[PDB]
């Protein structure tokens, strides 16, 4: 099952079943989409901004202190954070 | 693993026994008892269940969580107007025998 | 088979399982689960205030892991929904806690829970 996190500090991007990798590591809690599907984004900021590409898709601040949802993402996409969040293939469809 | 999605336009009903079954435009009826998933995007106003509201949309937001649907259930994303990178999906996560 | 999962209430139903071999969660008392397994769970469920609660005791539901709490509802007009997907290791607890018992209505209130993964990672 396709899944990677980063991390806590000081633990860096981790990667599960990543054959053939759906995901790719950019920089420091980004990553890079290399396959179109159904995804859940989670993490965590306690006991900030969640985006996809360009713009930002959660920010933060609040009744709960979960990071992420389910988003279908497609190859080239990336998701940046600017304490953990990772990341878990649920399907890919079709048709995504 | 059993999943639909409905747009964004000019796509229609995407579809992936069923546990869904199209009704019509945005609008499906479930099959089949279970943990669903339901998620989509609203790029610029409600989500239901059998004619309640269950989200208010009002920047793109998110569209959807976790639902236990039963058999016979629907669910409709609504517009206020006409007036679309929108789309909206489900995916079945489990069906344990307590969901019934 | 699988996931495994589990759920509690709404009343009368307690805690009911499914895919428990091998067990994933123990109960532990009502509303409040322990985690067997470490693993990605999701954490999901429905919270239905009782919108003509009035006495005492400010207006609170909130849902923990161990000592923190997760999620906090103080709005008792409607039907919400709580839960997230969560890392979660051997001995955490999840327990959705009411201010006072007449706060929620427990005929329509209910969470559960399914492991997702075990990536063979976390802790």
């Amino acid at each position: 099952p396709c899944m990677a996190k980063f991390g806590p500090l000081p633990s860096k991007w981790q990667m599960a079943s990543s054959e053939p990798p759906c995901v790719n590591k950019v920089s420091d809690w980004k990553l890079e989409i290399l396959q179109n599907g159904l995804y859940l984004i989670y993490g965590q900021v306690a006991p900030v901004r969640l985006y996809k590409n360009k713009d930002m898709i959660q920010t933060l601040t609040s009744k709960i202190q979960n990071v992420g949802g389910t988003y279908e993402l497609h190859v080239g996409d990336t998701i940046d954070l600017i304490t953990y969040w990772g990341i878990i293939l649920l399907a890919n469809p079709q048709f995504i």
